[PDB]
């Protein structure tokens, strides 16, 4: 028993961590196979963050400005090219510890962990999700930038986010690992504001499966409710709408429990009206919606990689 | 800037982790050099564990039936013996994947990151804290004994914890590598509750300086304390007294954020007083208590391993 916010064993990715130096910028890069990714805006000095042009200002760097250093052992850069926001440097040597790997690209409301890393050399490790807004409410200081995020599926690591930049609010945003964005944010040093911040439905609802596994049942009523019902009472208080779709998601959950996932719903919606009066669910005084229904699943079970 | 439970990064240990079987047993060991480390119960069969005599059991036990698998890579048990709550099975290869490494023994309110780990093969990864009643609150399910709790400090891995068992309240107890027990716990299935589990003062100023350091300042007041006083005030709600060497220890956030120890005491007391009347610190909407000030120092520096 016990239910904690639990990140994936992070080893197959601290293995694949390096420090990538263009001119005067370090940071961090992905040395998976025989190539290095890392993002773009490591060739930009202070001034062009303002108004890159960043074919531009690849024109003026050959193989030889990148500088890629894996502990101590320097790596030879034979090669590069430019893949929507992020730089892909090919190395003439492959990781001898590159782990089975795919790219992926998350949807909003799916969870990942985050290898913190600082000059190539991993610092910590954390759960977060994909935001609403495509926005990530992560823990990341200068020099963290090519920090990665991932799931990791018996031993495949499944990459999904790479760190790009933090904006003036205070959240984080990036790309895949193919260089494309999360949500509609550009890498420029230039307003750009977020969007809501919803909170994710389904896995509230699977997180309070979680707590009733556990033994925490205060919240459990004796109502029900239809699903356009809920969602009406959804909106009111920003959350995601909930859909057939995450209603059978939900059903591995609902089966072990006895409860179905309407009743939950019912029970969901009498917290949002009254509130936790004081009380707790699994150590938390919110709702908690970082933990999918695969995460409460495999936490609950017991899943191994 | 953003602040999270962060864990380790866990690479070092999960290469030390093997699968322990005796008879019909099967539970996790720590491989570091030539030894493989693991709690005593796994000679135990379901009847011994109500009132096993360990030094009896083990009469009945050879090398032989200590089975020891690294992947699937079977490791020959040369010797075995005893030490407190846990069996060290000397094997004859050395652990090519050791890590610089120590044993500590930890104090009530230190954190350490927890790798679950089933059949060998680890699972997650989180951080949680010795309580002051000497429990922790993890999450683990049956399978998991052996997994172990640790520290990383640059390059060297402080073991402190050994996972042994699940009280009936869910609340887990374990040794430190030594094989003695954290608290007053003994490895028999026969009764055996927890004190009461207080809250962590030096924690919770720690935290509530980085919710200084990240902008959250709501709960900044304008008065101030004395160490007698807010001791009566944590007193009436159960939190640790503060000392002297807390107040020293919490002296590089004060001295970060210019804000005095005792008037971050002073907050501290209108909030255990008045509640937190619906807003939230951090993301949280109670009190944190598992970071310690070097905890929010490293994540709050960036400091790697
Ligand atoms: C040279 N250099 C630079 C960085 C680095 C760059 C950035 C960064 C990169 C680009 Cl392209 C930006 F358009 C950018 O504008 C952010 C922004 C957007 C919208 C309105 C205002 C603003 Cl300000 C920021 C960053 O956000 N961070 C960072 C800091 C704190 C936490 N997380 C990320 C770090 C690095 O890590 N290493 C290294 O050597
Ligand atoms: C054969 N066997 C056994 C275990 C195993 C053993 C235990 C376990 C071991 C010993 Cl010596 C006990 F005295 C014990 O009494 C707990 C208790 C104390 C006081 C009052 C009532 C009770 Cl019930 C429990 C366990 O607690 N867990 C566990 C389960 C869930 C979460 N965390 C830990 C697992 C294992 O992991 N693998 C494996 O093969
Ligand atoms: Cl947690
Ligand atoms: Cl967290």
């Amino acid at each position: 028993s016990g239910f904690r916010k639990m990140a994936f064993p992070s080893g197959k990715v601290e293995g694949c961590m390096v420090q990538v130096t263009c001119g005067t910028t370090t940071l961090n890069g992905l040395w998976l196979d025989d190539v290095v990714y890392c993002p773009r805006h490591v060739i930009c000095t202070s001034e062009d963050m303002l108004n890159p042009n960043y074919e531009d200002l690849l024109i003026r760097k050959s193989n030889h400005n990148f500088l890629v250093q894996a502990g101590n052992v320097q790596l030879r850069v034979i090669g590069h090219s430019m893949q929507n926001c992020v730089l892909k440097l090919k190395v003439d040597t492959a990781n001898p510890k590159t782990p089975k790997y795919k790219f992926v690209r998350i949807q909003p409301g799916q969870t990942f962990s985050v290898l913190a890393c600082y000059n190539g050399s991993p610092s910590g490790v954390y759960q977060c999700a994909m935001r609403p807004n495509f926005t990530i409410k992560g823990s990341f200081l200068n020099g963290s930038c090519g920090s990665v995020g991932f799931n990791i599926d018996y031993d495949c690591v499944s990459f999904c986010y790479m760190h790009h930049m933090e904006l003036p609010t205070g959240v984080h945003v990036g790309t895949d690992l193919e260089g494309n964005f999360y949500g509609p944010f550009v890498d420029r040093q230039t307003a750009q504001a977020a969007g809501t911040d919803t909170t994710i439905t389904v896995n509230v609802l699977a997180w309070l499966y979680a707590a009733v596994i556990n033994g925490d049942r205060w919240f459990l009523n004796r109502f029900t409710t239809t699903l356009n019902d809920f969602n009406l009472v959804a909106m009111k208080y920003n959350y995601e709408p909930l859909t057939q779709d995450h209603v059978d998601i939900l059903g591995p959950l609902s089966a072990q429990t006895g409860i179905a996932v309407l009743d939950m719903c019912a029970s969901l919606k009498e917290l949002l009206q009254n509130g936790m009066n004081g009380r707790t669910i699994l150590g938390s005084a919110l709702l908690e919606d970082e933990f999918t229904p695969f995460d409460v699943v495999r936490q609950c079970s017991g899943v191994t990689f």
